[PDB]
């Protein structure tokens, strides 16, 4: 028979291994000829595998690259103007890699400049770190160069924070506290970051816009582009990343104030003085950045494969992940792309035997994810009306592994039940759990903070290609990978030259069993979403979390009882809406369990499909028009993390500091009204239709 | 059998007559107890008639009323401060109407004030009239009171124009040139406006927002409201309307410049001097306004009736029209509401015999239409997600008659074929066309400007309750009434106390045959929309008009060939998109004609239903976020008229006057890109789905 077990059994670890090797021999930087050739290869193979149609969708978007003949670096410069120390021009390449087109470490979209000044050390450059510096320690960052350790929050938030503090430049570095696990060797002898390793990465704050020059519309051949002065999300100060050998040289001379406490100290043999500037003898030395990167409109290519549905071809289940990498992409993204490739091969095997899924499955190899989700977002802008009206679900497929300990899942509440049920039917690949389910191992290793006997599933934020589908368009989305036991900092070799096939094969997953388990989870989700007669979404799970999120935001507000009294700030409407949602969802579930009638079925499937869609506000969130989901948005302090009831959360954040409390609390009340209304409107989509 | 002919034959002129009488005995001003009682009556009757559910949907919205104890008036005031002439405090009431709650003439939402100044006469106060005054005649309106004749464009546009010209007040009046047909007697002896008659009406420029205090969200019990200082669309200068007896007294003393030509002269025995101010002997007299109206949040009530569909209950066909009137509403709106009432009665008769429509029909009696579409818009805001995903079509039903000459229709191109086919099956009520079709009489009396043997159908604009459904939500909409042989000025007694049952019964439609024909057109459209197996929309009709509109906007641009050369302004993308739409629509039509499969059918019905939806841009038009349709918007110079490709039209309007032509032509190119993209995206919704 042709059922999920047949699909799952066709998946093979050995194929994933072969694909990963094939995908990681040369760099595949977005916008480069190498990445276009790989796109063409994938297109050809997906056709061979049996998909109905496989096309390239291209766009011309703003990318950023270093200047090959004018390299980026940082100096310590003496009073005479002599540069007495320089940071590296490249990472030492790994053994066996005379590869020529390795992009040197840089911060994509940094402006050009040669700022020269005194250093201030700002820990992780988080909102609370700048509060500590400016409010408690009374240190002024205006006209200073900020040095910050990577970790904890998206680097673009660090840069925005530094900019608003008045910094004239930002130096990002990898501290061994965050990127060197105790007792493991550095690459190539282990999976740790060497002192010469550096984390690449973009520093934009796009808030969901996609290509900086074309917000709202696809960057096609006739697109009108913003002038660079009006581009979305570009930083105004230069930024550059370095490794910890170089950072130690910059930090060791730091003077001024002591770190305020131990949470500001990393593992290097330096004081972690905050500054500003260097200790007495070196007080006249400065730090000088030299950044010469350019922003360039460049063609990118998505591969889009279609497997037409037998019964509901106008309903789309999408499996997507990116293909562009910073260098070799051993983990990010090719460990994910190899899994997608084997999933396509498996579905195609069933297709060649006469099977088709109930609903259409779309498969995507996205481009320019590393530059801000540009490929997925431009394609979703081009196809927004089709996706709006036909999109059932989106499953992401970036890195399959970032460790080998247990499963990690973020998804809409609508998919919790699907994930629980699927993982109870899959074998655990873990040592000590042979013969046990993946649900059993995952629940043991990553227990739910609220329920006994359940695993942890987190809120979707951003940082990957599901963002446009979920936060802009309101299509139910999910993601899953194998992880470690600093969940937002990345694994040690993240975005470094050292992320290679050998890293994965030697140190992460020699038997490709964790990859295979991830293929079964991602592929199994897609199979059920595309094949189940009734869509596998449980609306009651949204009702449960909505109460949790309402309790949480009420509790934040209740830190200010006098203001809530003064401005008559009531959450009664929001709790009422949540109560109604709970009641209506329970009744809908009863009807769904209780109906041969394909119109009632589809009517009910449409109610399930449009339920995520109902949380979209067409006016967007304040000053973030492309984040339209009222329940979830990426955190304003950390793009990687999701925030619940974000419009109310941001209205309450640091509210005690606002100089017009009447206005500030007014806006809290406005956000409570928008949230209560949206929850009740979403509930009403589940009521009997007439 | 239960077919359209059975529905149509059940409609009776005598019932419409009885309902009109019943609806027009007392005033039904929005927000008043009288209008709430009528709502309750309608709700009860719709239940009796056989609808499945009939509910009231209430909202608390900003309304405006005169102060009962501090009346509005205008004076001529001498140098001593003596008010030597005063305008009327009320219209002389018609014969047989000691009715107490007749609202005196006022301009709803006028601010309060007592401005005193010199008069400038500005013709119809259109954009081109102010261009003529300011650019050609060199007359400065700053600090002047403007007097303008009603007619040609929505009064709110006049007021906005006056405000931007620097006027400190606006006096609106009805000239007998526009409101007194030659050879007909004034009310009560004929249908003309007497010298004491006055046209009420709101002067807001809401641009689709609905309630001024709650743009985007329904004005429910917990709604957060804007402060009045941030309310949408309120004028900043006082405004008041008067009749032509009073206007003659204001105009007869006017001096300064002669009218520039005869198109500035009405029919009163005055010079129509433009001013500023009065002729020599009266040069020291001034005009003083006294406006004391108040804006007040007030409860309004929509009646919403449901007739559940037998097969597709989650697809909604909506018949809606308003119930609130300025005074008795003999024509506006009760001639329409009486027709809706008889339509409900007819559908209910079929229901009581065991029939149900295929799709759900919703019937609406809207409140506060006269104050800016407030009832329909708040309800659509509350229900936007249901309407988005389930709304098939909206048919409006305000005034059924504004004359007795021929049919008038405005609708989306998607309904052209439906209207042609329906009117070929209906009997003409016209003298001289007995035994002929309504299509034949209508085509003879109102020929299409482009096609021989076809009738004229116009573009939807605004000024009525379809606006939110069509321009904000992208639901296919239409409207139809009987009309005269100044198509935007209104009939002579429009919004006056003289619009009574007797006006209609004596002078417009004694046999109620034109009302019955309008009931057959509106009801027949609803019947076919709710009952036809395939939705009765022809996408090829949109392809035809899109080419027409593209040719028209190109021709406007081509008035500036040097700039098009300099800034490389090309319409090639827009013509390409239109060509593609034409090709794809033709192929879709072929498939629609060529498929026992209810999924392919519904899939195809969903493609038809979402086609109007595809022209919506979620970012809205520039500075008009609630006008989201890219093909049609209300004209920026006249809310009543529709404009095609409005974003490009407004970018090109008066472009030769912009002081940065590079920027202005850049924005033209941006709008061409948005339009080309939207047309191609709409086309692609008609492609094979996978
Ligand atoms: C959750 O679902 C429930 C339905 O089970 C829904 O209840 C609705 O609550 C509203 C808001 O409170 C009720 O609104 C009332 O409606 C009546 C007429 O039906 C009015 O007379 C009321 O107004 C008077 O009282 C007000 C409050 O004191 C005064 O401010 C006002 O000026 C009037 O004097 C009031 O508008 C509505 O009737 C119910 N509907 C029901 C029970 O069917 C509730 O709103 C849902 N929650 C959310 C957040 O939507
Ligand atoms: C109407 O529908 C037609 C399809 O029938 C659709 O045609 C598409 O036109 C685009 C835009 O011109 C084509 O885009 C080209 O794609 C090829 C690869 O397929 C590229 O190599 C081309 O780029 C080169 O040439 C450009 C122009 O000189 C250069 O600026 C560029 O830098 C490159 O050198 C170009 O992007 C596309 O292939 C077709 N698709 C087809 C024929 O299937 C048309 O776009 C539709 N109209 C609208 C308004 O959407
Ligand atoms: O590297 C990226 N994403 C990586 C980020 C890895 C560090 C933070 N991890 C998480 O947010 C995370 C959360 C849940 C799960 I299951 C897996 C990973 C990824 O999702 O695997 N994206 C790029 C590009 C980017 C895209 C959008 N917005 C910001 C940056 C980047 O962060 O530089
Ligand atoms: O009176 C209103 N509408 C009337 C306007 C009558 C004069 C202009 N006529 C048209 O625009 C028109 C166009 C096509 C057809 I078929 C029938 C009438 C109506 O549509 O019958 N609406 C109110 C309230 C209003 C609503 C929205 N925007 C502005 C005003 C007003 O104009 O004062
Ligand atoms: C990755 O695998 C692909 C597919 O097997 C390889 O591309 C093929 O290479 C052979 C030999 O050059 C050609 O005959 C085919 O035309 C290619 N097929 C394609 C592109 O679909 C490719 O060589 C492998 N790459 C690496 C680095 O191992
Ligand atoms: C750091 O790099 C800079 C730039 O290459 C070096 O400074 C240059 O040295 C050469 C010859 O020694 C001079 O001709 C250039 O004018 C210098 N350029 C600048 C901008 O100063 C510098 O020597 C390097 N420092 C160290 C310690 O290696
Ligand atoms: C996950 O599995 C559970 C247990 O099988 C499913 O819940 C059952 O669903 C069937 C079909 O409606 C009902 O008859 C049972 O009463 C349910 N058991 C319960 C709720 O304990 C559940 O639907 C599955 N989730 C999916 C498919 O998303
Ligand atoms: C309009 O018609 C309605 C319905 O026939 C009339 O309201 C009814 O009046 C009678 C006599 O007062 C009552 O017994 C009913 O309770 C009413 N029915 C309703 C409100 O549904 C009303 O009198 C008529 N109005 C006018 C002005 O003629
Ligand atoms: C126009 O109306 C005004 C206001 O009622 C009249 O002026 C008032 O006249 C009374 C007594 O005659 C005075 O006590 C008030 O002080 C006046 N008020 C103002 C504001 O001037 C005026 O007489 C009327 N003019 C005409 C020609 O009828
Ligand atoms: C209006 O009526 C025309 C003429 O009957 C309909 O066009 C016909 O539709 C049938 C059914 O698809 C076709 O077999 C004929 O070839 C059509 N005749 C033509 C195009 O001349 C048309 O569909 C009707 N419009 C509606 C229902 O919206
Ligand atoms: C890169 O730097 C070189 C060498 O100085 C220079 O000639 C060229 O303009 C730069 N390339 C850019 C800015 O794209
Ligand atoms: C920081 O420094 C500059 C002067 O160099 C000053 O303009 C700025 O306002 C200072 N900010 C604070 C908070 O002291
Ligand atoms: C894989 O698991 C083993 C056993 O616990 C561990 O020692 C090793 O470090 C893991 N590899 C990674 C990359 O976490
Ligand atoms: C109306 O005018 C009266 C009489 O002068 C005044 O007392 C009252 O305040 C006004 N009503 C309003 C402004 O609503
Ligand atoms: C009109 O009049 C005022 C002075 O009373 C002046 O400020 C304004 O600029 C004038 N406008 C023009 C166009 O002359
Ligand atoms: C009704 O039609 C007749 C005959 O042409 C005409 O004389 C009369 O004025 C019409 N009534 C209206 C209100 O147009
Ligand atoms: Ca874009
Ligand atoms: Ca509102
Ligand atoms: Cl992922
Ligand atoms: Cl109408
Ligand atoms: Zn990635
Ligand atoms: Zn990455
Ligand atoms: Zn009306
Ligand atoms: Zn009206």
């Amino acid at each position: 028979k042709h059922n999920m077990k047949a699909f799952l059994d066709e998946l093979k670890a050995e194929n994933i291994k072969k694909f990963l090797y094939n995908f990681t021999q040369i760099p595949h930087l977005a916008g480069t000829e190498q990445n276009f050739q790989l796109a063409k290869q994938i297109q050809s193979q997906w056709k061979e595998f049996g998909l109905d149609s496989v096309e390239l969708a291209h766009y011309d978007v703003l990318l950023s690259y270093p200047n090959k003949t004018h390299p980026n670096y940082i100096s310590i410069i003496n009073e005479d103007g002599n540069e007495i120390f320089n940071t590296s021009l490249f990472e030492p390449p790994p053994p066996g890699y005379n590869v020529s087109d390795i992009v040197p470490p840089f911060s994509a979209f940094s402006p050009q400049g040669m700022p020269e000044g005194d250093l201030v050390y700002v820990n992780y450059a988080r909102t609370e770190d700048f509060f500590k510096l400016e409010r408690d320690m009374k240190i002024n960052c205006s006209g200073k160069i900020v040095i910050a350790r990577y970790g904890k929050v998206f680097r673009g938030n660090k840069v925005k924070n530094a900019q608003l503090a008045g910094a004239k430049g930002v130096i990002l570095y990898s501290d061994p506290a965050d990127y060197f696990a105790p007792g493991v060797k550095s690459y190539p002898d282990g999976w740790n970051l060497p002192g010469g390793g550096v984390q690449r990465g973009n520093i934009l704050n796009l808030n969901g816009a996609g290509d900086p020059l074309t917000p709202g519309y696809p960057a096609n051949e006739y697109a009108y582009r913003r002038g660079i002065a009006e581009a979305v999300g570009l930083p105004s100060i230069p930024v550059h990343p370095i490794g910890y050998y170089d950072a130690q040289k910059l930090l060791e001379k730091m003077g001024g104030s002591a770190p305020p406490d131990s949470s500001w100290r990393g593992s290097l043999k330096v004081p972690y003085n905050v500054g500003p500037g260097f200790t007495g003898n070196f007080s006249t030395q400065k730090v000088k950045m030299h950044i010469h990167s350019t922003n360039e409109v460049t063609r990118i290519y998505n591969v889009i494969g279609t497997l037409r549905g037998a019964v509901e071809p106008d309903r789309y289940v999408i499996l997507g992940g990116h293909r562009d990498s910073w260098v070799f992409g051993g983990i990010d993204p090719q460990s994910g792309a190899a899994v997608v490739h084997e999933i396509v091969r498996s579905f195609g095997t069933l297709k060649k035997e006469g099977w088709r899924p109930r609903r259409t499955i779309l498969f995507a190899s996205w481009d320019a994810e590393e530059f801000g989700l540009l490929g997925s977002t431009e394609w979703a802008e081009e196809n927004s009306r089709l996706l709006q009206e036909r999109g059932v679900a989106y499953i992401n497929a970036d890195s399959s592994i970032e460790g080998n300990y247990t499963l990690r899942v973020d998804c809409t509440p609508l998919m919790y039940s699907l994930v629980h049920n699927l993982t109870k039917e899959l074998k655990s690949p873990d040592e000590g759990f042979e013969g046990k389910s993946l649900y059993e191992s995952w629940t043991k290793k990553s227990p739910s903070p609220e329920f006994s006997g359940m695993p942890r599933i987190s809120k979707l934020g951003s940082g990957n290609d599901f963002e446009v589908f979920f936060q802009r368009l309101g299509i139910a989305s999910g993601r899953a990978r194998y992880t470690k036991n600093n969940k937002f900092s990345g694994y040690p070799l993240y975005h470094s030259v050292y992320e290679t096939y050998e890293l994965v094969e030697k140190f992460y997953d020699p038997m490709f069993k964790y990859h295979l388990t991830v293929a079964q989870v991602r592929g199994g989700m897609v199979f059920e979403l595309a094949n189940s007669i009734v869509l596998p979404f449980d609306c009651r799970d949204y009702a449960v979390v909505l109460r949790k999120y309402a309790d949480k935001i009420y509790s934040i507000s209740m830190k200010h009882p006098q203001e809530m009294k003064t401005y008559s700030v009531s959450f009664d409407s929001l709790f009422s809406a949540v109560k109604n949602f709970t009641e209506i969802a329970s009744k809908f579930s009863e009807r769904l369990q209780d109906f041969s009638n394909p119109i009632v079925l589809r009517m009910m499937n449409d109610q399930l499909m449009f339920l995520e869609r109902a949380f979209i506000d067409p006016l967007g969130l304040p000053d973030r028009p492309f984040y339209r989901h009222v329940i979830y948005a990426p955190s304003s302090h950390n793009k990687y993390a999701g925030e619940s009831f974000p419009g109310i959360y941001d209205a309450l954040f640091d509210i005690e500091s606002k100089v017009d409390p009447s206005k500030a609390w007014g806006e809290v009340k406005r956000q409570i009204y928008v949230a209560a209304f949206t929850v009740q409107a979403a509930a009403e989509t589940l009521s009997e239709v007439a």
